[PDB]
C-alpha cells in the first residue's frame, strides 16, 4: 500500500512503522530508489536516515506533519553517504536532534556530509553503548563490523518483527552488491551474518535500495560477498 506525497512514497510496514522511499536519477543511470524509516513512538516519531537531499527530507517531515501530527524526537542516519545524510540541515533546520556513529561523523566533512549533532559509540559485541543513544526507545541499534561502508550501522524495532539493513543488505534477488568503492571486502560477509545475529527474530529485513524482504535477503547478502575474499 504505497503512500504517494509529492515526490516520496510512504510505505506502512508495522501499526506504528513506514518506510520512506526518495529518488535520485542522474545521467545514463535508472532512477535510484533510496529507503529509510519513520517510527511513532508513543507521543513522538523517530526517523531513520535522510532522504537523498534537504528538499526532499523537508517533505518527509511535512508527511509526518499531516499523517502523524507528533513532534520528530531524534533521527540517526546509518552511514555518511547521500542517500542516508543528504537532507541533514533540513533535520536541524526543523529542530530535531541527530546521531550517527561517531566514525560516520568523522567522515561526513570528507564525504560531503553535514555531521549529525551527537555521536553513538560501540561496544565490542557491536551493540551501541546505551549512554550515547539517549531516548532512542523502540530503535535498537547495531554496528555489524565494516561491509558496505567502514560506518555503516543497522537499526531493529522492537516491538517489531522489523530490522533495518541500511546500503549492507540486498534483496534475496539482488544481482550485485552495489557500489563497493568505500567497501570492505574482506568484512562484508562476516559483517552482513553479524546483522542478522543479532536481530534473529526479525522476519521483515528493510535495506536501503530494495523493498522489504524475508530473512533470504541477509543469506543472499552474505553469499555474494563470500565472493569477495
Ligand atoms: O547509493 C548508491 N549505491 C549503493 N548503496 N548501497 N550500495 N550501493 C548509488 N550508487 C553509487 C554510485 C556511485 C558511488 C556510490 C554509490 C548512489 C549514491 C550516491 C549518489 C548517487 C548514486
Ligand atoms: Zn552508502
Ligand atoms: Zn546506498
Amino acid at each position: 500500500g504505497d503512500q504517494r506525497f509529492g515526490d516520496l512514497v510512504f510505505r506502512q510496514l508495522a501499526p506504528n512503522v513506514w518506510q520512506h522511499t526518495s529518488y535520485l536519477d542522474m545521467p545514463g543511470f535508472g532512477a535510484v530508489a533510496s529507503n529509510g524509516l519513520i517510527v511513532r513512538d508513543g507521543g513522538r516519531v523517530l526517523v531513520v536516515d535522510t532522504a537523498w537531499t534537504d528538499d526532499q527530507t523537508a517533505q518527509i517531515l511535512n508527511w509526518i506533519k499531516q499523517e502523524i501530527n507528533l513532534p520528530v524526537a531524534l533521527a540517526v542516519v546509518t552511514h555518511a553517504h547521500q542517500d542516508k545524510m543528504g537532507g541533514m540541515d533540513a533535520l536541524h533546520a526543523a529542530g530535531i536532534a541527530t546521531y550517527a556513529n561517531a566514525l560516520s561523523n568523522q567522515l561526513a566533512p570528507q564525504e560531503g556530509m553535514v555531521a549529525a549533532q551527537h555521536s553513538l559509540t560501540f561496544a565490542a559485541n557491536g551493540w551501541v553503548e546505551p549512554a550515547t543513544a539517549p531516548n532512542f526507545g523502540p530503535l535498537k541499534v547495531f554496528y555489524p563490523g565494516p561491509g558496505h561502508t567502514s560506518d555503516n550501522i543497522t537499526v531493529g524495532i522492537d516491538g517489531t518483527d522489523i530490522a533495518f539493513g541500511g546500503c549492507l543488505i540486498k534483496d534475496s534477488k539482488a544481482k550485485s552488491l552495489g557500489n563497493l568503492g568505500d567497501a570492505d571486502t574482506e568484512h562484508y560477509a562476516a559483517s552482513a551474518r553479524a546483522f542478522g545475529a543479532a536481530f534473529p527474530k526479525a522476519s521483515m529485513i528493510v535495506m536501503s535500495h530494495s523493498a522489504p524482504d524475508s530473512r533470504a535477503a541477509i543469506t543472499h547478502t552474505a553469499r555474494m560477498a563470500d565472493k569477495l575474499r
